This record gives structure tokens, sequence and C-alpha cells, in this order.
């Protein structure tokens, strides 16, 4: 595949400042779906507003965790199945936190938003398509975490 290098090359820019870029992702996420804000429970309390989350060291640590998992997916873009068991457990964890299957689509849109804003003219339709495919594979693995 050639869209693997598309992924690697587009990730390079954002991966140098992962907290700054992940902050865009989460600000976008809460703008689109405010009901995700209460899922964070640090110190047994709920954030009132999205800007409250940005003041929380624990919340910012989670942004770094998110960006590191995406980095693992990019690293293994030609061979994701290697992350399947890890992602299944990560999905199970998030289901327990309260994330629902539908919310992963909003996370996906927030990731694409953050890439679009960072890459500008370099966010080509092929780049969008490559990322949608990679993210979709990640969500498919995480969704194995759920049970029916
Ligand atoms: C609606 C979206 C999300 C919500 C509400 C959410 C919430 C949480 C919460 C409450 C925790 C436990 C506290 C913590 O460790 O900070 C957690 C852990 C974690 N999250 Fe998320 N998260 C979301 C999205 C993501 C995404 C997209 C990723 C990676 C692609 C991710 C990766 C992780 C990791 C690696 C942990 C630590 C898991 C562990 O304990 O082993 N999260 N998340």
């Amino acid at each position: 595949r050639p869209e693997s290098e598309l992924i690697r090359q587009s990730w390079r820019v954002v991966s140098r400042s992962p907290l700054e870029h992940g902050t865009v992702l989460f600000a976008r996420l809460f703008a689109l779906e405010p009901s995700l804000l209460p899922l964070f429970q640090y110190n047994g309390r709920q954030f009132s507003s999205p800007e409250d989350s940005l003041s929380s060291p624990e919340f910012l640590d989670h942004i770094r965790k998110v960006m590191l998992v995406i980095d693992a997916a990019v690293t293994n873009v030609e061979d994701l199945s290697s992350l399947e068991e890890y992602l299944t457990s990560l999905g199970r964890k998030h289901r327990a936190v309260g994330v629902r299957l539908s919310s992963w689509s909003t996370v996906g849109e927030s990731l694409l938003y953050m890439l679009e804003k960072s890459l500008g003219p370099d966010f080509t339709p092929a780049t969008r398509t490559a990322w949608s495919r990679l993210y979709g594979a990640v969500v498919q693995a995480m969704s194995r975490g759920w049970d029916g």
C-alpha cells in the first residue's frame, strides 16, 4: 500500500507536539458531543465545562495516552493485527468508563478535524481516506471489547 506512507508522513508533523495537537482533538470532541465530558472522573469529580478539562493534569495525561496509542497504530500501519489484543482490552476498558460504540465515530471526526487543521492544503482526500481506514481498523479492534 502507498497510503501507509501517506499516514506516516502526515503523522510526522502532528507527532512532534502531541499535547498541543491532542488538545485540539479533545476540544473538538467536546464541542461535538458535550455528553462525553462527565466520563472523566478524576478525584471523584465531574468537569463542569470543557475548559475545566484542560486545567487537569490527569486529563492532559490522557491526551498523551491517546496520542501514544495512535502513534502505535501508525508504527504498525502495515500490520495492525499485532495490536488487536491490546486494542480489544482498551475497548473493554472504555466501555466500562462509559464510552458507547457511537461515540467512536465522533472521536474519529475529531481526529480527522485535528489532522485537517494541522495539515491544511496537505490534508488531501487520499490522506483523509487513509486515516479513515486506519482509524476504522482501530475502532473495529476496540469494539471486540464489547459483548452482546
Ligand atoms: C470518548 C472518548 C474517551 C473517553 C471518554 C476516555 C476516557 C478515559 C478514562 C476515564 C480513562 C481512565 C483514566 C485515565 O487513565 O486517564 C481512560 C484511559 C485510557 N484511555 Fe481513554 N477516553 C477516550 C478516548 C480514548 C482514545 C481514542 C484512546 C486511544 C486511541 C484512549 C486511550 C486510553 C488509554 C491508553 C487509557 C489508559 C488505559 C489503561 O488504564 O490501561 N482513550 N480513558
